[PDB]
């Protein structure tokens, strides 16, 4: 009269949930690439903005033999506040990523063990 | 002496976990919109940067009847590397999204079946 | 002959899954900060682009005592479409975030209760 069948359905449900959790992790990795990729493009834009500062007043004088170039900074480059803050952000993700892999590894061993034990009941 | 009550709590716990997993999926969809929305804004910025290249030296000559316009590229437009790489990124998300929906659909049918069977034990 | 041990493994498996779900939430929060941080940088870029519009034709005249400044808009600032749409995006995240916390709180109470009941069976 033991409800082994009900347990089989319950154990199977946990397996499906674990698979979906893993799918979210891969999807999360894809999202991270999009954000990081945008930053690389943003850095390229910063270099072009500096070039615009170089353009100020050229050939604006035909009674003198000189050209005035004023490349005043345009894109404010982040030296310490963004890098130090961004590194902390990346480091937090690395610790959470390692923790999720350890938890998933333990779940896989326990999941198989629970199903293995179930088979012994009705092998 | 069967622990049907314990099973009821266990089955209910799986239902709550499934709901939270679905909530993460919707939240993930909202995050994707933010990243994609930023790219559309970035493209608008690229068009303005090209306009800046057009500004070089105008009216810088009152002893000639001509104007010099030098629209040298400014924003580096991505023709194949980003589009091909971004399409692969979007395609990977589409396959994972379809897989999560299939897994969730199966879980919903199994979850209801497990609860339905539980009701038969004590209906 | 009750499978209390199998239930202990099953109950433990749910606990591990709940922990991983919580880890995804924190990771999701870190991802949100990266996207929002980029927008703040984008606004800074918009201010510099306006400055470029100011640079048009200076000193381009040595037979006149005047300077022509033409600061034509460059970065298209979003007044209502992005803010209204972005506020809706942020609001949707706030409702989903509150819903996930409520579901997790209920799961923690049910999880402890299921384990507490298990202890009574074999305390």
């Amino acid at each position: 009269a033991q409800s082994r069948t009900l347990l089989a359905g319950i154990v199977q449900q946990q397996q499906q949930l674990l698979d979906v959790v893993k799918r979210q992790q891969e999807l999360l990795r894809l999202t991270v690439w999009g954000t990081k990729n945008l930053q690389t493009r943003v850095t390229a834009i910063e270099k072009y903005l500096k070039d615009q500062a170089q353009l100020n007043a050229w050939g604006a004088a035909f009674r003198q033999v000189a050209h005035t170039t004023v490349p005043w900074p345009n894109a404010s480059l982040t030296p310490k506040w963004n890098n130090e803050t961004w590194q902390e952000w990346e480091r937090k993700v690395d610790f959470l990523e390692e923790n999720i892999t350890a938890l998933l590894e333990e779940a896989q061993i326990q999941q198989e063990k629970n199903m293995y034990e179930l088979q012994k009941l009705n092998s």
